[PDB]
């Protein structure tokens, strides 16, 4: 039985899923397809400019198209390639289930006729130029309604987009409607009385009155924002907002009693009227970015009453000089006494002390502070002790430097306490930094320059402490009590360490790693470890080492002295020994790895052989990656019986055959990646009995040798279940004729 969408590859929730396929057209599926079992079709990014009548027309069930990145304008084709789609105009009526439509990123200039059905229309970057009771009369169920950027700088038009008065009045179910970059100046009138979210941003938009949302008194989210911008720090073409603009009255947004969420972002603001927020006692979210109220947020009473809000973003107001603004938090930042979140980044000031965020520090539910990219010199980290509810400052990407004058890393996300210091420009830790922070339990120093002696003197205060990056710095030299100051120390990040003319004609002492009881997590990647360091990694603890990008091949040609290097990990579950430059592998210098190995890789080192007899040497070895080495096939031996192992990568390796019954033996085998080798054939009597056992075979990017009709295919029809992308990634690598083409290419689909 053949791929029953061809070329196309049915997936979960009845999806079809034809996207990325260089299609010319829709593909007419056969009669003895499921195709009634079809209720999602998605085709985004083929080359379709011409749809039909009959394309949809026997897809009874079908609710969502996609049919984005077809036809695209002028301006978004990367080459400039006119495109212009014809529909014929039935093709769409004739899927009367159809409810979620995307048309986006096509050179449509009409709204094509829709059934009654749909909830959802996307015609985002089309060049629909006009709106009006004609439109999308008739369109009852319709809640969501997006068309974006269809004037702007990337798909010009030479005018504004029309929205006729009332174009919309006939939705009474309309709900979600954005217009943006449509080259608008004004709010069309008469809008669905139903709105809940009205996003009209980057147009051009620079008056506002309460008429202007006349009616509108649904709505939970307005975005008004980028209507008069400033263009200083832009990347694309941008207009200045005109110089006596923008004009948003003072009661404008005061009949909106349900509004949530209000977005003034890009706006070009130097003053905050209080009388915009009067009567907004349902606001959560407020976005004033990107706007010039560094010195209005330092005197401004706006804020007082504001009493729900929640999230508050005031980040890229900066001195278009490029300068620092002199931050002092107005009182009235006080009065926000629900608010959560705060973003001030990319402010620009020199200074954080005890006056900067002075009435911040009481509010009892304050959790988030981002305070990232301000170039901050001088700061006093004691001033975070007395915040009541502090759970992550981002202090990354400034100019600190002292006091005051996933599976093999986790993250810090769900714990109560974590500061980023990283890129500052750190060179020394003095340990009175953070005297007033023992309750941290996640700290992030990398990409300092980070040069200090690290003894265990560094970090005293720091009694919480769980998780320590220090990866991409400048450290010299491990000593035996590095790190032993911080005693309930999970994880630790030493990635990218790396100094090896600053050694002080000694080598590492990795005795610390001994020392810290409840360390779970230890990462020496790219340290550059050839040589110079303890002989033994020695952990009741440890269960995550990654050392990946050292060089074990020269610690391991160097006698006997570091065989047993990982052994004294007696916990060991996940080891990394990825990029070592490891060119052989004794059986003896396998067995010498912890016997509690779970998870272990090889990806990028050199091996052209391994000796597959032993991986009995790990019997609870699961997971094996070498993805990346030299093998020319898989030989010399199987996979020997008891064997544990689930899931395999050999992918990128230069694979010409695998001998018979290489699999048969490995009962527990689910994964299996042979992709990007150099296989002309995949063989059943590779996996001995057990084929139909694998979950996950990938096979792709081989070069298969494509006959008429060649039975490997006829195997990879029989386990297609287990095949990802078997519809179109599985390639043919001769003849030259069908070479990177599919395996089910029109000229082979006729021997079958
Ligand atoms: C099998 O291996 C191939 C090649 O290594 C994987 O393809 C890569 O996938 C990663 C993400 O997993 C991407 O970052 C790369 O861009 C991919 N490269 C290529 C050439 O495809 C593939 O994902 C692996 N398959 C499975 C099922 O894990
Ligand atoms: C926006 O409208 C103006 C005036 O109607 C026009 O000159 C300009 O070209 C339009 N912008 C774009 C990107 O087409
Ligand atoms: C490592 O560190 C401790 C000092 O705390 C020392 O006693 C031990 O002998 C050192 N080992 C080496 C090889 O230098």
């Amino acid at each position: 039985t053949l791929p029953p969408f061809l070329p196309c590859e049915l997936q979960p929730h009845g999806l079809v899923n034809c996207n990325w396929l260089f299609l010319k057209s829709v593909p007419h599926f056969s009669a003895a397809a499921p195709r009634d079992n079809v209720t999602s079709l998605s085709l985004l990014s083929n080359r379709i400019h011409h749809l039909h009548d009959s394309d949809f027309a026997q897809l009874s069930n079908l609710q969502k198209l996609n049919l984005k990145w077809n036809c695209p304008p002028a301006g978004l084709s990367p080459m400039h390639f006119p495109c212009h789609m014809t529909i014929e105009p039935n093709t769409f009526l004739a899927v009367p289930t159809l409810e979620e439509l995307n048309l986006s990123y096509n050179g449509i200039t009409t709204v094509p006729a829709l059934p009654s059905s749909l909830v959802s229309l996307i015609l985002s970057r089309t060049n629909i130029l006009q709106l009006d009771p004609t439109s999308l009369t008739g369109l009852h169920a319709l809640r969501f309604l997006y068309m974006d950027g269809n004037c702007y700088y990337k798909n010009p038009c030479g005018r504004a987009l029309e929205v006729a008065p009332g174009a919309l009045l006939g939705l009474g179910n309309l709900t979600h409607l954005s217009l943006k970059y449509n080259n608008l100046t004004t709010v069309p009138r008469s809008l669905p009385p139903s709105l809940e979210y009205l996003l009209l941003s980057y147009n051009h938009i620079v008056t506002l009155a309460p008429e202007d949302l006349a009616n509108l008194t649904a709505l939970r989210v307005l975005d008004v924002g980028g209507n008069c911008r400033r263009c200083d720090h832009a990347r694309n073409p941008c207009v200045e907002c005109p110089h006596k603009f923008p004009q948003l009255h003072s009661d404008t947004f005061s009949h909106l009693s349900r509004l949530e969420g209000l977005v003034l972002k890009d706006s070009s603001l130097y003053q905050l009227n209080p009388r915009w927020f009067r009567g907004l006692g349902n606001l959560t979210v407020l976005d004033l970015s990107e706007n010039f109220l560094y010195d209005c947020i330092t005197k401004t009473k706006a804020f007082q009453g504001l009493a729900q809000l929640r999230r508050l973003n005031l980040s890229f107001n900066y001195h278009k000089k490029v300068s620092f603004a002199h931050l002092t938090l107005a009182p009235s930042f006080g009065s926000l006494l629900s608010l959560q979140e705060l973003d001030m980044h990319g402010i620009f000031f020199r200074s954080l002390s005890q006056k900067t965020l002075q009435p911040l520090a009481r509010l009892p539910m304050l959790q988030r502070l981002y305070l990232q990219m301000n170039f901050i010199n001088q700061a006093q980290l004691g001033i975070f002790k007395d915040f009541p509810g502090l759970r992550y400052i981002d202090l990354s990407d400034n100019r600190i430097s002292g006091a005051v004058e996933e599976d093999f890393m986790p993250s810090c996300k769900n714990l109560s306490f974590t500061l980023d210091l990283s890129r500052n420009n750190l060179v020394t830790v003095q340990p009175e930094m953070f005297a007033q922070l023992s309750r941290l339990q996640c700290l992030r120093l990398s990409h300092n320059s980070i040069s200090q002696a690290v003894n265990g003197s560094q970090f005293v205060p720091l009694t919480s402490l769980q998780v320590l990056d220090l990866s991409h710095n400048k450290l010299d030299l491990y000593h035996g009590r590095s790190f032993t100051e911080l005693p309930r120390l999970e994880a630790l990040d030493l990635s990218y360490n790396s100094q090896p003319f600053s050694m002080r004609g000694v080598g590492h002492n990795l005795s610390f790693v001994a020392q810290l009881p409840t360390l779970r997590y230890l990462s020496l990647a790219h340290n550059g470890i050839h040589s110079r360091v303890s002989q033994q990694l020695c952990s009741t603890s440890l269960w995550a080492l990654d050392f990946s990008g050292n060089s074990l091949s020269q610690m391991w040609a160097e006698g006997d002295l570091y065989l047993r290097f990982f052994q004294g990990l007696r916990s060991l579950i996940r080891l990394d020994l990825s990029q070592n430059r490891l060119h052989t592998l004794l059986p003896c210098t396998l067995g010498n790895l912890p016997k509690s190995l779970q998870l272990l890789r090889l990806r990028n080192n050199y091996l052209a052989f391994f000796n597959w007899s032993s991986l009995t040497l790990l019997p609870n070895l699961e997971t094996l990656d070498l993805a990346g080495n030299q093998l020319k096939a898989l030989s010399n031996g199987s996979l020997p019986s008891g064997t544990q192992l689930q899931r395999l990568d050999v992918s990128r390796n230069s694979i010409i055959f695998v001998v018979p019954g290489f699999f048969a033996l490995a009962t527990r085998l689910r994964e299996l990646n042979l992709s990007a080798n150099a296989l002309r054939t995949v063989e059943p009597s590779w996996f001995g009995f057990l084929a139909g056992s694998l979950e996950v075979l990938d096979v792709s990017a081989n070069p298969l040798h494509c006959a008429c009709g060649a039975a490997f295919v006829d195997f990879l029809l029989q386990v297609q279940a287990a095949v990802p992308g078997l519809p179109s990634r599985v390639k043919c690598g001769s003849p030259g004729q069908l070479q990177g083409r599919s395996i089910f290419a029109q000229d082979l689909r006729l021997c079958l």
